[PDB]
């Protein structure tokens, strides 16, 4: 399992997705049926760390996690201020 469980570093957690040797990759991805240079959004977060790594109960906690790494302010997104939402493609902050 991934250096990582659930309740790991959250920045540390979203520097991992990062890494360009994590499993999600930050900068590159695809939606619908385009190429954007930057996108993952809590939906791919969610879907490595599943992946990369494991610890939630199922798709709730797992889901809980993403948000709460999102709200922690490692994630931006294009509303108000970020609320997690894991539909609309976002991309990681600071």
């Amino acid at each position: 399992e991934a250096p990582l469980t659930v309740k790991s570093d959250m920045s540390a957690i979203v520097r991992v997705m990062q890494l360009p040797d994590s499993g999600l990759e930050i900068r590159d991805r695809m939606w619908l049926k385009i190429t954007i240079a930057n996108a993952v959004i809590g939906a791919d977060v969610v879907d490595w760390l599943y992946t990369h790594v494991e610890g939630f109960k199922e798709r709730r906690e797992a889901r809980k996690y993403a948000s709460s790494m999102l709200k922690h302010g490692f994630l931006r997104h294009t509303v108000n201020k970020i609320t997690f939402s894991e539909q609309c493609y976002y991309v990681f902050g600071d």
